């Protein structure tokens, strides 16, 4: 597919390279870093390789609007969510040491001018802007001042409309991914729509590119990686019992673990080209294409045709089934046996 | 993808169908009817729709250079396995009949004219040529002449190879499916290269495109029908301790199932156009999407500007993020308070 990668800390991510499943843990937490750690723990013991926040501050995040406008994976307004499952500075700070002295990597997304902020002060290697700000080039330029690769989801939005944010990402000389995504909690298996990825693909070839899913399992997502993903995404939580709207669409534990594994069949599988030769095939071919015989007795000086010559495996005779038409007309040389392969020595 | 569709006696396959799993029993009954008839029962009590057989008749197939031959997955020769493992035809007949007592639809795959003229008297709705006989042309003409649509595996083959062969189909205007292949029993997730249907897509934009399949399990299968295949096999066990050279790269009933469910929401979700607007997802617009708001108190008859301006959601504000800089240098027409939206009514 492309050559395009960056790295995140020490790990590299492109086509070329292991697709990455980022574990966002986002509000799951509803604000408790007890269940944050339980969460990082639970990822960590997976085997996942990143964790990623959600960076809420609410005053700078939202006005006053906000407190009157529900999501659609709630009953309560969005700014009362917010307040509930919001980690301040200093707890924030905390979990990504937590999530570092577990040797993963800590990634965050930021929805405000404070955020970005927080975020820069603690130095992360790479920064997620939500497909909710994927329009929001004032916020976009601030990041992608900082120096640091972005991930940039793409839900809401149209090629025309990422462009502008593609753009500034490239004036600020950042590499950056775009994921495709679908921002229903949960989202139906007909609104995935995996196609978008190749128009993101085509539109900006030198974005890395993933997904970021939010239907209730790794299908979406193994698709994606058989489609050329780089970057998977979903929501992770330690078990699904657990309370919060985003909880429904999150992958756990076994779920997380399938999905590593698929990507990593996926890796190996996908692309390629269908002329390459496959040096296992080779006693597959040996025994299993056809070399030209005898349909019947030939007596010697009589002409082949396609009336005494047919075609049988294995694939060792001096004539393939792909000559079989230019032994028509030649003269046996010798009495020849039915069933017997064609040789050299056989015609004249 | 495309628009290509033909049937399979009452079921239509192609892009726009759901896609077709053929449950491949091939040699797997080892010659007995016995275990051939609790494979078909596993298989319908699994969910298929289709069984194919292999059609072995070891005089037309072989020449005797075949008994000094041994595939890539067994220790004796082709000539023994086949048969060891060959069903006759009055043996083939009760097989078909007992495939459709389920409801199921019987295919099979010739590897002989002798094979192909027994498979016609039995009127079977559509034919499976494999990979061995992908450059038979020989056979190929030979089945095209029988009225009904073919299922060409092409491993092992090239472009140009195949080329021949969709020539002969397309003369005769029968419906084909071309369906990817390597044919290593089983075949490392690396040597599969999914993109190989692309490449045959490209080349024949009149086939039907799937991926037959000999790795050890459904990721394989999974990718293709993200990349738009329309028509799966794999080899079928009703159990996987059963002995004989394809049962290891086998599906059983329990990973059928798994397929099944998995190549539905696949079909569902692939495709489709980034640029396309999902309803479900205004909820999220609404309340993720920023407005304009004063990012300072702002004295009337005061310009607007990027220093007391900003952003933030909800996106009910009169002013987009869209339109932020559209507002730089007009005038405060009364106070604005710092944090409220900016309405239309704030500016002369
Ligand atoms: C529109 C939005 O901000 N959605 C939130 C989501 O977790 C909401 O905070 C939650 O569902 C509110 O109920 C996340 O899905 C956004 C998420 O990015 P993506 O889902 O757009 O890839 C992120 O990087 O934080
Ligand atoms: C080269 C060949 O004929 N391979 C056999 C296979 O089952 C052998 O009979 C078996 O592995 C011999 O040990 C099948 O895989 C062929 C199969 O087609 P495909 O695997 O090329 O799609 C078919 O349609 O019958
Ligand atoms: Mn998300
Ligand atoms: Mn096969």
């Amino acid at each position: 597919q492309n050559n395009n990668e960056f790295k995140i800390g020490n790990r590299s991510v492109g086509y070329n390279h292991e697709p990455l499943i980022i574990c966002e843990i986002g509000i799951n937490h509803e604000g408790s870093l007890k269940t944050a750690f339980e969460m990082v723990d639970a990822a960590y013991n997976a085997g996942a390789e990143v964790v990623k926040h959600q960076t809420h501050i609410v005053e700078d995040e939202m006005s006053d609007e906000a407190k009157q406008v529900i999501p659609g994976n709630a009953d309560v307004s969005i700014y009362e969510i917010m307040e509930r499952c919001a980690l301040n500075e200093e707890d924030e700070i905390k979990l990504k040491e937590y999530v570092e002295s577990k040797g993963m990597i800590f990634i965050s997304t930021l929805f405000s001018r404070a955020a970005a902020l927080r975020l820069q002060r603690m130095d992360i290697p790479a920064y997620k802007i939500g497909s909710g700000e994927c329009n929001n080039y004032p916020l976009i330029k601030l990041v992608a001042s900082f120096g640091k690769p972005i991930i940039l989801s793409t839900g809401m939005n149209s090629i025309e409309s990422i462009k502008k944010s593609v753009e500034i990402i490239r004036e600020a000389g950042v590499p950056y991914a775009l994921l495709h995504c679908t921002n229903i909690y949960p989202t139906p298996y007909e609104d995935v729509r995996l196609g978008g990825m190749n128009d993101l693909s085509e539109a900006f070839p030198d974005a890395i590119i993933g997904l970021s899913d939010h239907t209730l399992d790794n299908y979406a997502c193994l698709g994606a990686v058989a489609l050329g993903g780089s970057i998977l995404e979903r929501h992770f939580t330690d078990r699904m019992d657990r309370p919060g709207p985003d909880i429904v669409c999150s992958m756990n534990p076994d779920t997380f673990k399938e999905l590593k594994q698929g990507a990593h069949a996926l890796k190996l599988a996908r692309g390629g080209k269908k002329d390459t030769i496959i040096a296992g095939e080779k006693p597959t071919k040996d025994f299993a294409f056809a070399s030209v015989v005898a349909d019947k007795d030939i007596k010697k000086g009589e002409l082949l045709s396609g009336d005494n010559l047919w075609v049988k495996r294995p694939g060792n005779g001096d004539f393939s089934v792909n000559e079989y038409e230019t032994l028509f007309g030649k003269v046996a040389a010798c009495n020849i046996r039915k069933g017997a392969q064609i040789k050299k020595t056989d015609i004249e």
